């Protein structure tokens, strides 16, 4: 990831006028997109991603030692390794073969191995990132408006999922499904 710190435009998109920061967003929920999709605005300007997909693999990936979430998240659509490199905490729970798992990364540091924290019947992903204000500068707050529009586009070209957006700081929320 130390490419992705160092020129972090080169990656995401300018990181002073709002663009790269939304693109943030946009990558997790690319990712997301591979039935429902819940995008949340927090109060404290963090932003979440989850899903009811299959969850993740989280098994030991037989060359990188670690398990295959971490590498998905720690080693080079731009990947959201690079969303994992330029957030200043990210937080990663998995719903899977009925267990809950999770992980919590800083700028892209994993501060624990990916761990079994409970049971769950049901399966999905959830990303949770607070954007580097080390990285991204000037527009520092998430525009609804600017994720909307996106997640709009996103919605008439994946017909089968169900996409939500919320705002936490205004009570705002939109629900796109085709
Ligand atoms: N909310 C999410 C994030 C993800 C995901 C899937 C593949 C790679 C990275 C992230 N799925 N659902
Ligand atoms: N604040 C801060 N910024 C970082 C960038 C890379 C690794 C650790 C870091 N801690």
């Amino acid at each position: 990831l130390d490419a992705v710190r160092k020129r972090p435009g080169m990656y995401i998109g300018d990181t002073d006028d709002g663009t790269g920061l939304h693109h943030m967003v946009f990558e997790v929920v690319d990712n997301a997109i591979d039935k429902e999709i819940i995008v949340t605005i927090h109060a404290d300007n963090s932003v979440s991603v989850q899903d009811d997909g299959r969850g993740i693999p989280t098994g030991i990936h037989p060359e990188e030692g670690v398990s295959a979430a971490e590498v998905i998240m720690t080693v080079l659509g731009v990947g959201v390794s690079v969303v994992n490199a330029l957030s200043q905490k990210l937080e990663l729970v998995i719903q899977r073969e009925g267990k809950i798992h999770r992980q919590i990364y800083e700028h892209g540091v994993p501060q624990a191995p990916l761990a079994v924290t409970g049971e769950t019947e049901k399966t999905g992903t959830m990303v949770r990132f607070w954007p580097s204000l080390e990285t991204f500068t000037n527009v520092t707050e998430f525009e609804y408006e600017i994720l909307a529009k996106r997640l709009r586009e996103l919605s008439f070209l994946n017909s089968g999922v169900s996409i939500r957006l919320r705002d936490k700081r205004d009570g705002k929320e939109d629900h796109f499904h085709y």
